[PDB]
Formats: C-alpha cells, sequence, structure tokens
C-alpha cells in the first residue's frame, strides 16, 4: 500500500511493517513510521546495507564513510580484496584493509589506474608517469589503443609506450603498422621479407584475395601475410586401399541379408554381415548369418568420421589412445582402424557378446553433427515451440517411391486458404504442428476419416452391441492446422445420417463444435452454413483483457458492449453499421431483441488448453521443478506443482500469480448471454490435477448457483451498458457492467407484455452487475440502476450472489436472500450505501463496494424475482418443422441458447490410483448431478490410447507423457483389453467404462461429444525412408537451410495388427451402398470426392505430410559425397555400396594430370558436380567434367555453380590452386571487390558488417560501394 | 571454467569439459550460449518467449532499452518488457513505461510522488527546478522531489 508517497507493507495479519524484512525472497526495510526505504543505506545489527533506488531491494554499493569510501555487499559486509560499483555506475577496488587503492596497480594479472578518489579509469587514455596509457571500456584493463595526434593516427601500446616499427592494434579491432617515424602506413607493404595489404585507411586486411603485384595474392587469415595461393593445400595424394584384409571384411552378400537397412538404404548404425570374422583377433573364420558387425568398424563417409571414430574408440580401451586428424593420412587411419578391429574381436570373446558394441556405436553416431539435431536446425519459433521444428514429406518416385503421395499433401488448407489462393502470404494455414501430421488432402485419407467418424457415432453399436453407448456429436480439434474439407466430409456426413439439416430438433441432437482460433473462421462457418458451432473468441478475449488477466490494468468493462456496432455509438439512435473494418464483438448485447440474424456459436472463460496448460508449468519453473515449459516432467512434479498452482488459486489475499482473477464474475456473464451456447470448463468447478471430481474448487457454489439460475431465470432479450464512455472516466463514472434478460417472450426495456399472452415471463429474467476494481469507491450521490424492464413494474426481486470483502455470498433460495423492489418503470436502484429487507422481515446492510479476495477482484452482483416455482423451466425446446429453407444447419435461437456443454476433463488429472476412481467411471455414478446444472450435452476427453512414454526420436509432447488422450498410437482403441484378457485401460478406464458413462449421460437427458483428431497420430513403431526438406508450421522452407530433399529415417509405419488394422475402412462400403452422394460429391480443396477404393489398415508415410524433427541428422541415411548417390541394397541390379565392400579396389585422394586435380572419396569414386571439403578444411568444386574448378591468370576468379545439389548454387570465387574464398572479400579482374559468406557463396544487395565496427555496402550487382 | 579463444569469443567448459550451450547461471550470474557455445555479448536474444539483452563485456543479463517501431520501450533482466514502471539502460539512463508500455516525458507523479524526466524521457536526479511554480529539488538517490 501507498500512503503520503510511501511505499507501506501490510502483513496476512493485518499488522503494519517495521525494520529489516525479507518479503517473498527480497530483503527490504521500513522505518518507524511503517515507510520504504530506497536508494539509500541502513544500519541493522553490525551490518551496513543499501538498498536500490527502484525496487528498494538490498545490494552492493559503495557509501564516504567518515572521510573515506570503503565497500559493502548486499548483506551489509565490508568488503575486502574486491571490486565494487557503486549507484552511478563507478568502480573501486578496495584492498585487503577495505581501503580503496589509488594510482597504478595490478590486479589479478591486469593492469588499471584509479583517480584520487580511488574511482577506477574506464574507456580512456592516462598519463601515468612518462608513458600514456588506454583503460577498456568495460574491463578497464590495459590496452593498445590509437589516437590522433595532431593530424595523423598513432599507435600507443599496452604499456603506454609510443609504437615504432610495428603491428598495433585499436579497440575496435583494427590492425596498423606504424613505421620507424611513428607514421600508420597505407597501401600494399613489405616487411620483414612479408607482403601485407592496408586498405587506404590504414586496416590491415585479413582473409583477402586481390591481385596485387599484377599476380594474385591472397592475404592470410591469421596475420595478414600475403601468399601467392599456387602450392596445392590438399594433403592427401591418391592411395589404394585395398589390403590382405580387403576381401575378409568385403560384405558376404550385397542385398538384405547381410545389411541392416531401411527401404534398402543404409544408416550410420548399420551393421552388416563380413566374408569372414577375426574371431578373437587371430584367425580369420567363415562368418555365420548371426555374426554381424557395424559397417564404421570397416568403413567411413570420409577421414574426419573416421578420425573421429578412432579416436572414440580408443578412448574406450580398445587401442592406444590417440589424436588423430582429417589431416592424418589416409593409410595410417586405415592401419589403426584395424589395430581397433582386432581389439574389438578380442572383447567380443571375452564378453561373449556384441550388446556392449552396440551402445558403442549408438553412442559414438550421435556425437557426429551429420548425425544428430545440429544439422536438423532446431527452431522455437511459433508452433516450433512445441517440438523444435518440422519436416515436410516430398514426393520423389525416383529415390523413395513407397513414399510418394500421389500429388497430394496441398499443405496448410485452412478454412480461409481451402482454394490455396493464400498460399503466399501468412494466410496459408499452419499445417503443421504436432508429431506425424496427416496427409488430410488426399482423398484416401479423407475416407479414412469419415470411417473413423462413424466408428465413433456408432461406437456402442460396434462394439458392444449397445445402441445407447454411441456419441452424439464432435469436437474438431485443430480446425486451423487441416485441410478444411473435413468440415464439409462431417457437416455432408451428419446431415445424411440424421436429417441434421430439416430442423432445429434434429441439428440440436447432435450438438457439435469447432476448435477454430483464426479470427476470419467465424464467418467462414456461417457462409457454410454452420454445420458445426464456431467458437466466439472475441467475449474469450475481452473476457481476459477486463477481468480475467492482471493484477490492475485492465481494459474497462465498456469494452465489452462494442458501441462501435451502432453509428457513432449512438446508444439513442442505434442505427447499424452497415460497412465497419471487420471488427468488433460477434454478437452485440446492447440491445438485442432477436430482430437481427446472428453466427451461431459456443463460447468460454476457460478450457483444457486455455488459461490451464501455460499457467501450470509457469507455476513448476517458478518453483523449480522444472527448467523449459518443452521440459519432460513425471506425474509426481506435476502434483508438487499443483499444490503450489492450489494454494495461488485459494489465495486470500486475493492476488493470483498464475491463476485468472474473476472467474465467478465471468461467469455470470458468460451464462447470461443471449445467442450463445455456453461452455464449462471442468476446472472452474474441480481442481485440475489430481483424481476426477476429488475436491471442488473455491468458485464450485457461485457457479453451480448460476447454471440452475440459468434454467430458472434466463430467457427472453438481452440489453448491457457500462456506466461508462469509453477509455477514460469521468467524475462520477464506476465502469460497472449492468446486463439484464427479460423473460421469455419478452425482446426490449419497454415491452410490457408477450404477443401470444403466456404468463411466464412474470417470474423469468435476471439482472448481472458486475465490475473489475477491487478499490472502487462510488460517490455519496451515486446510483446505478438495472433496468429490469417495463414487463417488471413494481415487482419484487432477490439476490442470488452478492459480492463482499471476504467472499461472495451465494442464496439458494427466495427465503435466505434480501429483497428489492422494482419502480413503476421497473427499474432496480442502487445507492453507495443499501439497505435491503428480507421477505421474512429482518433488515439487511449492504455497499456498492469493490473487493477483494480469492473469490474476486472487482464487484459482482445478481438479482432474480422472488415466486419462482421449484420447477421453473425458462428454456425452450427445438422445433421439428422445417423451420428454414436457407439450407444452414445450426441457427442461433432461443432454443440453441438453452443448451449447456460442459467439457469435463483436465489435461492435468493423475492417473486412477484406481479402477473405481476412472474418470468414466465416476461420470457414470454422477451423472444426475449434471443433469441439475443444465447441461445437455457432455464433452469427454479424447479416449484414444495414449502413446505415453514412448519416444522415437525428437522431443516429447506434454500429452503423450500426461496420458491425456491427445497423444495416440491407435485412434479405434478406446480402451480394450490386452489380447492376453487382461484389463487396459486408458487415463480414463476401460471401454465398458466408457460405454457405460455415455448410456448414464442419454439416461440422463445429456449428450456425449466425440473429440475427433484428425491432425496427428504419435509414435509409430516402423520406420520408413522420405525425401524431406526442413520447413516452418506452413510448410515454407526455412530460409537459410541446407536441409532440402535429403533422404531420411522418419516413424512412419503403424503396426498393422492394431485396432486401426481392424476397423480400419470397414464401415464405408456400407456407408456407399447407403448413401451414395457422399462419395460422389466433390470436395472444395482437391476437387475430387473422398476415395474409399483404398482402405488404410496401416498407416505409412505416402499418407502423411511430415514429423516433426527427429533428432537422427541430415546425412544418417548414407551417401557417396563425390557422386552424391545414396548406398542402396533392395534390388540386386541397381546396387550401389563403397568399393570396399565389394571387394574392389577403393583408391582415394586427389589426383593431378595435364587437364586439371581430380578427387576420389574414401568409398573409391570420382568427384564430379560436387563440392569437396579436404583434409585441412578448405573447400574446393568439382565440375561435371570431374575437374576442380581453379582460377587462371588475367582471368575472373569469380564462377557461377548450378549443382546437382541446389542449395549450393550461387557464386563462388575458387583461388588457383582451388580453395573457395569463404567469410571475405574478393577482387575480380578488373578491380571490384565482392564479399562471399561463409559457406562461400557471393553476398548481394545489403550491407555487412565487421568484428571491428566496419561496414560495408554491396550493391545488387554484388559490388561494394562501401 | 571460462576461456577466450584467438578471436576474443568466450566459451565455458562445465565438469566433463564440455562446453554449455544455451540459457545457464555462472557465478550466479544469467548468460547465453549459441548453438556451437559461443558465448553471447552486448545484444539482446529471444530463448523462450522473453527477450533479453546481454552485456558487453560480463554477458550478464541486465535491463535494457531498444526501440521498436518509433518508440522507445523497455525490456527488464528477465526479459519481460516492462509496463508501469521504471527501468534502465545499458549507458545508465532511467526511464518511466506507462501501463501501456510507453516511456513517458516531463513532470510526472506517480504513487503520490513527483520526478522530472527531460524531452529525452532521462529521469533526472540532483536536479534543482522550479517545476511546480514553485522551488523542487529532485532527489540524488531516486530522484523524487522535495520542496
Ligand atoms: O480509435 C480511438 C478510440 O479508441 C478506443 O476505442 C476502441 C474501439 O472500441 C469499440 O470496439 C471495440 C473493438 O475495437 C474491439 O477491441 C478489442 C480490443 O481492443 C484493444 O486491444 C488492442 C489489441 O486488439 C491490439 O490491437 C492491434 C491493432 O488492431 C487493429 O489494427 C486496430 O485497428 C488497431 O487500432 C489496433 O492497435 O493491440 C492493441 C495495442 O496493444 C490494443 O489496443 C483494447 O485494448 C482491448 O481491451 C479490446 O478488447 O472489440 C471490442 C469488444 O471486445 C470493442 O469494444 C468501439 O466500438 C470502436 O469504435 C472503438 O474504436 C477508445 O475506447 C475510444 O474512446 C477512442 O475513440
Ligand atoms: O566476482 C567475484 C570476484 O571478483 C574479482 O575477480 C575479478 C573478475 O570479476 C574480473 O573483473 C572484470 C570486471 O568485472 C566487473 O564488472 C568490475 O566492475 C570490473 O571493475 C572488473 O574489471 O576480472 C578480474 C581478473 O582476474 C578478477 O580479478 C575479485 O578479484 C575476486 O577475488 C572475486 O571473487
Amino acid at each position: 500500500e501507498n500512503h503520503n508517497g510511501y511505499f507501506v507493507y501490510i502483513d496476512a495479519s493485518g499488522k503494519q511493517v517495521t525494520g529489516l524484512q525479507n518479503i517473498d525472497g527480497n530483503l527490504q526495510y521500513f522505518d518507524d513510521n511503517g515507510y520504504q526505504v530506497k536508494g539509500s543505506f541502513r544500519d541493522v545489527n553490525g551490518k551496513h546495507i543499501y538498498f536500490d533506488s527502484v525496487t528498494g531491494k538490498a545490494s552492493s554499493n559503495v557509501d564516504i564513510v567518515n572521510g573515506k569510501a570503503q565497500g559493502y555487499d548486499a548483506q551489509g559486509n565490508q568488503l575486502k580484496k574486491s571490486y565494487v560499483a557503486d549507484s552511478s555506475g563507478q568502480t573501486y577496488y578496495f584492498d585487503g584493509n577495505g581501503q580503496p587503492l589509488i594510482g597504478l596497480q595490478t590486479i589479478d594479472g591486469n593492469l588499471q589506474y584509479f583517480n584520487q578518489q580511488g574511482v577506477q579509469i574506464k574507456g580512456g587514455f592516462q598519463d601515468v608517469n612518462n608513458k600514456r596509457i588506454y583503460f577498456a571500456p568495460n574491463t578497464g584493463n590495459a590496452v593498445a589503443n590509437t589516437e590522433i595526434i595532431n593530424g595523423k593516427l598513432q599507435g600507443r601500446d599496452a604499456n603506454g609506450n609510443q609504437v615504432k616499427n610495428a603491428f598495433s592494434k585499436d579497440v575496435a579491432g583494427n590492425t596498423f603498422y606504424f613505421d620507424a617515424n611513428g607514421v600508420m602506413l597505407t597501401g600494399l607493404q613489405t616487411i620483414s621479407g612479408k607482403t601485407y595489404y592496408l586498405d587506404e585507411q590504414g586496416h590491415l586486411r585479413k582473409n583477402y584475395a586481390g591481385t596485387f603485384n599484377n599476380q594474385f595474392m591472397y592475404f592470410d587469415a591469421d596475420t595478414g601475410a600475403g601468399k601467392t595461393a599456387i602450392e596445392y593445400q590438399f594433403d592427401q595424394g591418391l592411395v589404394s586401399q585395398s589390403n590382405e584384409n580387403t576381401p575378409h571384411n568385403a560384405a558376404k552378400s550385397y542385398d538384405k541379408s547381410s545389411f541392416e537397412n531401411v527401404d534398402g538404404y543404409l544408416t550410420a548404425d548399420t551393421w552388416y554381415r563380413p566374408t569372414d570374422i577375426l574371431k578373437n583377433g587371430d584367425t580369420w573364420t567363415a562368418s555365420t548369418e548371426t555374426d554381424m558387425r557395424p559397417l564404421l568398424m570397416t568403413w567411413w563417409p570420409d577421414k574426419q568420421t573416421q578420425a573421429n571414430y578412432l579416436n572414440f574408440m580408443s578412448s574406450k580401451g580398445l587401442g592406444i589412445t590417440t589424436t588423430y586428424t582429417a589431416a592424418t593420412s589416409q593409410k595410417t587411419l586405415n592401419d589403426a582402424a584395424f589395430v581397433i578391429q582386432t581389439a574389438i574381436e578380442q572383447q567380443i570373446s571375452l564378453k561373449k557378446s556384441t550388446e556392449w558394441l552396440r551402445d558403442a556405436i549408438d553412442s559414438f553416431v550421435k556425437t557426429q553433427a551429420n548425425w544428430n539435431k545440429q544439422t536438423e536446425d532446431e527452431a522455437f519459433d511459433g508452433l516450433q515451440w512445441l517440438q523444435g521444428g518440422f519436416l515436410a514429406y516430398q514426393d520423389d518416385s525416383h529415390r523413395t517411391p513407397n513414399t510418394d503421395s500421389g500429388n497430394n499433401r496441398k499443405l496448410g488448407r485452412q478454412p480461409i486458404n481451402i482454394d490455396g489462393s493464400k498460399d503466399t502470404t501468412d494466410g496459408k494455414g499452419s499445417e503443421f504442428l504436432l508429431a506425424n501430421d496427416i496427409d488430410n488432402s488426399n482423398p484416401i485419407v479423407q475416407a479414412e476419416q469419415l470411417n473413423w467418424l462413424h466408428y465413433l457415432m456408432n461406437f456402442g453399436s460396434i462394439t458392444g452391441n449397445n445402441d445407447n453407448a454411441n456419441f452424439d456429436g464432435i469436437r474438431v480439434d485443430a480446425v486451423d492446422n487441416v485441410d478444411a474439407d473435413l468440415l464439409k466430409i462431417a457437416g455432408d456426413y451428419f446431415k445424411a445420417l440424421y436429417g441434421t439439416d430439416k430442423s432445429d430438433a434434429n441439428a440440436n441432437k447432435h450438438l457439435s463444435i469447432l476448435e477454430d482460433w483464426n479470427g476470419k473462421d467465424p464467418q467462414y462457418v456461417n457462409q457454410q452454413g454452420n454445420a458445426q458451432l464456431t467458437m466466439d473468441y472475441t467475449v474469450t478475449s475481452q473476457f481476459g483483457n477486463s477481468l480475467t488477466h492482471g493484477a490492475n490494468n485492465r481494459s474497462n468493462m465498456w469494452y465489452f458492449l462494442d458501441t462501435g456496432y451502432y453509428l457513432n455509438g449512438d446508444l439513442n439512435k442505434k442505427i447499424v453499421d452497415k460497412n465497419r473494418p471487420n471488427s468488433g464483438t460477434l454478437v452485440n448485447r446492447i440491445a438485442n431483441s432477436g430482430d437481427t440474424k446472428v453466427i451461431p456459436n459456443y463460447s468460454f472463460v476457460r478450457a483444457h488448453d486455455y488459461d490451464a496448460q501455460d499457467p501450470i508449468r509457469k507455476a513448476m519453473i517458478d518453483h523449480g521443478i522444472i527448467k523449459n515449459m518443452q521440459d519432460t516432467f513425471t506425474f509426481d512434479q506435476l502434483a508438487q506443482g499443483m499444490e503450489f498452482y492450489y494454494k495461488d488459486q485459494e489465495n486470500p489475499s486475493g492476488f493470483k500469480k498464475y491463476n485468472d482473477y474473476n472467474l465467478p464474475s465471468a461467469y455470470a456473464m458468460l451464462l447470461t448471454n443471449k445467442d450463445t451456447v455456453p461452455r464449462v470448463y471442468y476446472g472452474d468447478m474441480y481442481l485440475e490435477g489430481g483424481q476426477y471430481m476429488e475436491k471442488g474448487t473455491i468458485y464450485n457454489p457461485v457457479i453451480s448457483a448460476l447454471l440452475k439460475a440459468r434454467i430458472k431465470y434466463v430467457s427472453g432479450g438481452q440489453t448491457m451498458a457500462t456506466d461508462s464512455s469509453g477509455k477514460d472516466l469521468k467524475d462520477g463514472e464506476t465502469d460497472l457492467l449492468t446486463s439484464v434478460r427479460f423473460g421469455k417472450g419478452i425482446m426490449t426495456s419497454d415491452q410490457t407484455t408477450t404477443q401470444d399472452n403466456s404468463q411466464d415471463y412474470k417470474n423469468q429474467g435476471i439482472g448481472v452487475i458486475v465490475g473489475n476494481n477491487p478499490d472502487l469507491k462510488l460517490n455519496n450521490d451515486k446510483t446505478i440502476t438495472l433496468h429490469m424492464g417495463k414487463a417488471h413494474k413494481n415487482q419484487l426481486y432477490r439476490a442470488l450472489v452478492l459480492s463482499n470483502d471476504s467472499g461472495i455470498d451465494v442464496y439458494d433460495s427466495d427465503d435466505k436472500a434480501p429483497t428489492l423492489r422494482t419502480n413503476d418503470n421497473g427499474d432496480l436502484i442502487f445507492h453507495k450505501t443499501n439497505t435491503f429487507v428480507k421477505q421474512d422481515g429482518t433488515i439487511i446492510n449492504y455497499e456498492m463496494k469493490g473487493s477483494l479476495n480469492a473469490l474476486i477482484s472487482g464487484y459482482l452482483g445478481v438479482w432474480v424475482p422472488v415466486g419462482a416455482s421449484d420447477s421453473q423451466d425458462a428454456r425452450t425446446v427445438a422445433t421439428e418443422s422445417s423451420s428454414s429453407n436457407d439450407g444452414s444447419v445450426f441457427h442461433s435461437n432461443a432454443a440453441l441458447d438453452s443448451n449447456v456443454i460442459y467439457e469435463g476433463f483436465s489435461n492435468f488429472q493423475a492417473m486412477p490410483t484406481s479402477p473405481e476412481q476412472s474418470t468414466n467411471v465416476v461420470i457414470a455414478t454422477k451423472a444426475n448431478l449434471f443433469k441439475e446444472l443444465g447441461i445437455t450435452s457432455f464433452e469427454l476427453a479424447p479416449q484414444y490410447r495414449s502413446s505415453g512414454d514412448t519416444n522415437y526420436g525428437g522431443m516429447s509432447f506434454l500429452d503423450s507423457f500426461l496420458n491425456n488422450g491427445y497423444a495416440f498410437t491407435d485412434r479405434y482403441d478406446l480402451g480394450f483389453n490386452k489380447a492376453d484378457g487382461n484389463p487396459n485401460p486408458t487415463k480414463y478406464g476401460t471401454d465398458q467404462d466408457l460405454r457405460n458413462a455415455i448410456e448414464a449421460l442419454h439416461k440422463n437427458g445429456m449428450q456425449a461429444i466425440a473429440d475427433w483428431v484428425p491432425d496427428q497420430i504419435y509414435a509409430l513403431p516402423g520406420k520408413e525412408v522420405v525425401t524431406a526438406t526442413r520447413v516452418d508450421e506452413r510448410g515454407n522452407q526455412l530460409k537459410d537451410t541446407d536441409f532440402v530433399n535429403l533422404l531420411y529415417v522418419a516413424n512412419t509405419k503403424s503396426s498393422g495388427v492394431d485396432y486401426q488394422a481392424k476397423y480400419g475402412g470397414e464401415f464405408l462400403d456400407k456407408l456407399r451402398e447407403e448413401y451414395p452422394s457422399l462419395f460422389k460429391q466433390n470436395q472444395v480443396s482437391t476437387g475430387q470426392p473422398i476415395d474409399a477404393s483404398t482402405k488404410i489398415k496401416q498407416w505409412s508415410a505416402k499418407y502423411m505430410n511430415g514429423t516433426n524433427i527427429l533428432h537422427r541428422g541430415a546425412y544418417y541415411v548414407l551417401k557417396d559425397w563425390a557422386t552424391n548417390q545414396y548406398f542402396n541394397i533392395a534390388k540386386t541390379n541397381e546396387v550401389f555400396l563403397p568399393l570396399q565392400l565389394q571387394n574392389k579396389d577403393a583408391q582415394t585422394g586427389f589426383i593431378s594430370d595435364a587437364s586439371g586435380v581430380k578427387y576420389y572419396s574414401i568409398s573409391g569414386y570420382q568427384a564430379k558436380d560436387t563440392f569437396i571439403e579436404d583434409g585441412n578444411g578448405n573447400w574446393y568444386y568439382f565440375d561435371k567434367d570431374g575437374y576442380m574448378v581453379r582460377s587462371q591468370q588475367g582471368e575472373n576468379p569469380i564462377r557461377t555453380v548450378e549443382t546437382s545439389v541446389n542449395t549450393r548454387n550461387g557464386n563462388y570465387y575458387f583461388m588457383p590452386n582451388g580453395v573457395e574464398l569463404r567469410k571475405g572479400f574478393g577482387t575480380d579482374n578488373s578491380g571490384n571487390v565482392y564479399y562471399f559468406d561463409d559457406q562461400g557463396k557471393m553476398v548481394r544487395d545489403k550491407y555487412i558488417n565487421d568484428d571491428a565496427n566496419n561496414f560495408y555496402h554491396l550493391n545488387v550487382d554484388g559490388t561494394m560501394s562501401r
């Protein structure tokens, strides 16, 4: 609290705090009056403690104590032998006695200067002694620097002496040379028999190629010394590898028998069958089919990998421990590989096992960048945040034909982009979300999704011959991440089977909702005839801004009205604005009399996936239970975190760190709004963790009352107003929102009676008053009014719910509540101070007062008419007549509004401790309870068997390890028993438990909603080889990635023996016979109808768009660098292997001939049309003819390269010895300078910066303007 | 231990001799390391949702301000944007940022105390001026106006 400009702290006790206090982990102080101290020193006990100027938090400073400076730490101890920075960012060093050092000093091996007051000189020169020394900006350490004396640059070394006949730096990082006279040199200079190039400024240029002595000259990256680049830098001549061991280690066979493989290809951890085995390191013996050995014992992709293998295996006791490099001779490495092979066979005999080796190879393989995620470009922006990035599979019939999709895989066909017309913009859908993304643009897959849909809508019929245990409707998960055809497919299915387009009674018997977050989805859904209900994020959003989020600065309640709906916000005139910038809330409620058609919708305050998952994890992070949001956690870890979350939720202080504010007030509005189907979140009713329905939340009573009141009173028209005109509040204004419903046939304030002369209205209707300001106090004059309407003149009303300083009181019946009577015009008038009387006769006192406690931060009052019958029902039944010929399914009206959906699960529930406490068992016993709260549809969690802790590569997701059912391997397994007969429940119970749960809900007149999850599937056990490109969520290639059309081992193939195999495609034939039009109707995104001619009993890559990155590497599938062809052994007519393995002679190295230089890879093949790196790290390009590209005298060294590997296409600068220039400037034959990047490519049309803070500009044609 | 290489770049090697990567706390200091294990110094960095500035020589996490669109914004040491509060920049200037995140200017009364911010938005301390038409000295400690 703030009093007279000062912070005071008032305890949980209610006591004002003085003295030193650690409050919530921060050390602070308050003087005798209780005010807090900031930017000052205080003395407590033996400590001299400074407190910060912003926060008032204890930290280090320097005080002038008496006449002298003395340093202090956070705890208030005098510091000795240390450095302290003071309030103004100045630095002292205090010695062994606590006294600050002055003058020149050597501290921790560093030279530093201190002024006469003990302050450290930083970022300037300083005349200590005869010499002048520069001291660095942040360290303050002595360093070489240059300054301008007269008009000429001069150099100063670290000792403060001027530099003569030598090179010296400046702080920025530029090197200069200064001659005998001290003067900086320029241009081309030969000193100590070596030649350096200094630019016009005098900067020494390193890694710079230029024609300097009329003959090319490359200036060293190390020292800038000019070499002629005539000497070849490759150190490996052409050598033969074959020897006495070659025929023994060669493969027994060139096929799947002798080679571990995937779709014919080989992998880094492949093992093969050699012809013979050096058993025990003694005697070569023919191999038996079980004698498999690792390919890396005998072959390597390149010398670097070979050297790394030798060093790694050496470290494990297998030979002389070695430092080998790619520069080591090939002959040496091969000899060393054999002594390791010997040692290996000895440890195989000694251990009588090869498992130890499997683990050694696996370990070694993950060490190498090409075989781990370092070549996968892990990224976390956008949806990549979930799992680290995506790979899009490609159609490549030449290399990977099993994986070809038949020209499907249209990505990002979300509703707004169903036809691809926004593919080039951000309007393209984020097709990739999680795990293996199913290709819902493929007609065959579309048919399979319909089969699954049929299976769910007839679950009970099919699995228990129980026609009462069937789901009634669906929730469509992740609409914006799949092909929008699925909506039409689902819509048309329900039309065909249930005649949902015939009547509101048919439609409303199968309530179906969409998870459709895009702000333009509502209008799409409505153009397509509302086959499923859109969400209304606009109201959920406004709850966030005005009530639910944040302790203080909240949007005004005014924003709920959306007055812009009317021209000039003319609430007097009420002219609807026919043309607006596509904005505002979906349904206006200022004066909604049901006269204008509106888009039917569901709405909510929270969800299993909204305002839950993030807070619950932030809480775990905040208490050090995990480090990252993507971090894997155990259920025990979750339970501990949950305890902090609950503690925060129920905090009597009223402050909430992770949880949402004002949930009751939010539900009061959600549950009284016209033209919406409200949805209630299990986790606002019961605690989100632990056991299902284990313990109610503090909000439960209030929400329960609102729910029951909704059945009795909520009908008719609506109005909504605020004591507020905009962002800013005038003097009297409270910003208190007043929402009213009138009764069954009453549509307006001024309507006094129904047209049909029904009397139902008189005891119906409701009044809601809500505020978002806990510190709200009314002026004494101020009156606040609820216009209950002219159909309710002089009527007695009683409170349902009233907020106060300790909680919110809930009144169950007319007798126990305060009454108040409306006037002749039908208004309930409220003042700052009120005296209400019970109908009994008792008098009650009540202030219109903002309150702050666990249940509210603001005001909440709800009022209902007294005299309500016990069985009073204000709901409207849906009519069987064909009311509309518009073609649409759902219509927003009184009937639809009479529904309430309950989202009845939480992602963070604990696993059942016993079968009796399984969610679906509990639902069956408690069905009664939900009927009486007015739930007409029960949204059950997804019932599919969780993929669990299974993880074939890449990052696991919480859906999977929390077993919530959104992550599954088998789409048709909803809790079936193991094949041995044992029970095998999901998190929610067996399949019988589910059928019982569904039946129980029908016995209590409620529907059951199936969560339809078509976007992805997790943890498929079978491997295939795909052609993959690294992409972002929309399937766009990452800008700077080498990972393009590469072969990759993915987990895409289903077991083939699961419930997907049993029930896959089975119901389609029966359906085509009975409803032919479903199978003949064309879909929009494809132009085709769904295709039931092919059944999906087993998933595989051809039906997938892609996957999250699996951490295997860009080149885990083995390839020859020289030809760029991948090794394969599937068909004996098209085998490609390294020549060693076929007992042929593999020659490897560089060899010159009259025409030029050639290169042979470790596998014995000639490099053509490919880049090659030598053992010293230099790069070369070999042209289509097989010859190294090299610059000639008088010719342009810049060459344009078009390779088989497209990503490398570009302009390169090859020197006379063929070395590609990288990360440096290169001069062409005509004097123009270009720059070439990390990978050798020319850079165009941008500014480029230097480590020394030099800037250069490169024109569009590549040249450097600088 | 820390080691700086030939080019003046810095790594930290752990108990096994392997360099640390990503966000780390060392000697009680928060620091970031790129995918190659190199230490980020003198720049912003999007680690998680938050954006954090790391100091030029220490590389330690600190509050800083950057210009987003055409308006100065404030970033704290944890990488969260600053709203309704004072925040520094690396140079040493203090600013105040309102509920909307926007830096304030001129004479401002917040939490019943009065501060003077110049045209650039710098909080002025140890500054004497006739501000409310009556003399006012702005504190050397916190910049709060006394009479
Ligand atoms: O223009 C001067 C008037 O400004 C205020 O009036 C705002 C309007 O209020 C009523 O309609 C609103 C309707 O706009 C919408 O508001 C949602 C949301 O708005 C604010 O949050 C925004 C946030 O969405 C985001 O905006 C980004 C930009 O989006 C578009 O490009 C906009 O055109 C642009 O202006 C936005 O900047 O980020 C913004 C910055 O952080 C943020 O401002 C507001 O803070 C939230 O509380 C609010 O939920 O839906 C509301 C219902 O939910 C409607 O009530 C009026 O009908 C409309 O005419 C107004 O223009 C101000 O109050 C008026 O007094 C000014 O005259
Ligand atoms: O931090 C505890 C440690 O501090 C001293 O060690 C310093 C070390 O911190 C470093 O100083 C560089 C630089 O850092 C601060 O920002 C300071 O303001 C600035 O003046 C300082 O120059 O480098 C030196 C070199 O070894 C170290 O000595 C203490 O000496 C040590 O005993 C403390 O434990």
